[PDB]
């Protein structure tokens, strides 16, 4: 009942996360697994650390060509412009149950080869939660960038936006240069920030106050909402009136906005920064409605076009848990470990069950006639 994983290097461009860390390989390869491991440059993890932990080193790509009983696991989508076959098991997060622009082609790659996707974003438990995703180091490197925003307009003038950003190899280094903006801003006379956490229960929540706690923001600077406060109807006065506000909470129904460009245009409000970890462009009901921008690492933040108050800027990236790769992998395939250790019951093990059940489901959506 031996099983073997062949972990694929990314190709996705930039993607340096990966969905098996040294750490879970060798305590897989502790529990009987058979470890692969492509070798990947753009990996924030060095090829020899897998080496180290026992993976046996292959060639990027070479899962192409894997006997067909080796699970191939990943972390991103495959590139669209692949059109072959795929043959094996694959697990990884391939983005095509959301009727995504040309989902049914990535099935049918599957259907072609008699290969079975088991997606990682809907792999979850018996209570029907999901067993690994990036919400704590979402809301952590969300925190981290809206610090440095902050930061960044009590040092500049208004006719200058906070750099590109870029990966850091640990949060060490992430907390360090946050912690120097920071204080490079108190320096000059502005005060600790204030900062609202929407959704501050989550693990997204728990991210974001654990890098204020380390970057040294007091306890009390911090005003923790949830549903308990958010309940109460927006829009809320305690937004405008924070220096920082990070949103964690995902909302896309008809329902009265968390703020609004009325709340924001006044000269009395203190808010610079608004890091919405939750953004996506695809929301039919925003509940932060003063963007339409998906910023990114090279250009981080958006201006709130406001005609009264100081320079406020959006941070609407939706990858952040990219800004520290090791970390978030780690997190990650802590996570999803004890899910894989069932894979040598998949064929029962409700958990990987109900993911090929999910994935037969949109199959049997896809009509061709190559299926004739």
């Amino acid at each position: 009942a031996a099983v073997t994983l062949h972990l694929r290097a990314e190709t996705k461009p930039l993607e340096a996360r990966a969905a098996l860390t040294p750490t879970t390989v060798k305590k897989l390869i502790a529990k009987g697994f058979k470890i692969y491991v492509e070798d990947s440059p753009q990996s924030t993890f060095n090829i020899n650390e897998y080496r180290q932990a026992g993976a046996i080193i292959v060639p990027a790509g070479s899962w192409k060509t894997a006997p067909r009983d080796r699970i191939i696991i990943g972390l991103k989508e495959m590139p669209e412009t692949d059109t072959f076959p795929l043959v094996h098991e694959h697990i990884q997060f391939a983005h095509c149950y959301k009727d995504q622009a040309g989902w049914q082609n990535v099935l049918m790659r599957f259907i072609k080869g008699h290969g079975t996707l088991y997606d990682l974003e809907f792999l979850e438990n018996d209570q029907g939660r999901r067993v690994a995703a990036f919400g704590f180091y979402a809301g952590f490197a969300g925190a981290a960038l809206g610090v440095r925003d902050w930061a960044f307009k009590q040092t500049h003038s208004d006719d200058e936006d906070l750099p590109a950003v870029s990966p850091y190899p640990n949060e060490k280094a992430l907390v360090k240069d946050v912690t120097k903006d920071y204080k490079e801003a108190l320096a000059t006379g502005a005060r600790k920030p204030t900062v609202l956490i929407i959704g501050a229960l989550g693990r997204c929540g728990s991210g974001a106050i654990d890098l204020l706690h380390k970057v040294g923001i007091p306890d009390a600077n911090i005003l923790k909402w949830d549903i308990k406060e958010t309940s109460r109807g927006g829009p809320f006065d305690e937004i405008p009136q924070a220096d920082i506000f990070i949103n964690c909470i995902y909302l896309s129904k008809p329902i009265a906005p968390f703020t609004n460009m009325e709340k924001l245009n006044n000269p009395n409000r203190r808010l610079r920064t608004v890091v919405d970890v939750s953004a996506d462009t695809t929301n039919p009901h925003n509940p932060i409605p003063i963007y339409t921008v998906a910023t990114v690492f090279n250009k981080p933040t958006v201006l709130v076009p406001t005609t009264a108050g100081p320079k406020l800027s959006v941070i609407s990236i939706d990858h952040l848990p990219s800004l520290l790769p090791r970390e978030a992998s780690e997190f990650f395939s802590h996570d999803l470990l004890p899910s894989l250790e069932l894979l040598p019951q998949r064929k029962t093990a409700p958990v990987w069950v109900r993911a090929k059940k999910l994935f037969d489901r949109h199959c049997a959506r896809v009509k061709r006639s190559s299926r004739l």
